[PDB]
């Protein structure tokens, strides 16, 4: 079981996750193409530039630059912001990207979908915490 933690669907019923099951014998590197295929329903992969953050126990970062996929070093964003999700829907209205200072995006949607951009800056502990 793996899911994206930085890209979601906006639907009539609420936020829907990108989830792939039956992955026990594969690492994130081995199925990142399948997540890109899922996203191609909703955006023009050949024109878009974005990041994919996959959770499978650990977190794994990838970049998809006009269809060319690469590994990104671990950036330590929590991708925690307690999100509400729904499991079923009838209409897609948009695609939601969680963007960061180091992970911008350039998205060309299909089918007149909205592009939603939400920022996160929260990172795991790195040896120093600051009272704000």
């Amino acid at each position: 079981a793996m899911e994206l933690v930085n890209i979601f669907l906006e639907t009539d019923a609420g936020r829907v996750k990108f989830v792939i099951k039956n992955t026990d014998d594969v690492c994130a590197s081995e199925l990142i193409n399948k997540f890109v295929e899922l996203l191609s329903e909703y955006i023009h992969i050949d024109q878009s530039e974005f990041y994919l953050v996959v959770k499978d126990k650990d977190i794994f970062y990838f970049k998809c630059d006009r269809g060319s996929i690469s590994i990104v070093n671990n950036e330590f964003y929590v991708f925690d912001e307690p999100l509400l999700f729904v499991k079923d829907f009838t209409k897609i209205t948009g695609v939601e990207f969680i963007v960061t200072e180091t992970m911008p995006c350039r998205i060309i949607p299909k089918n007149n979908h909205a592009v939603i951009s939400v920022v996160t800056n929260h990172k795991f502990y790195n040896g120093l915490s600051l009272h704000h």
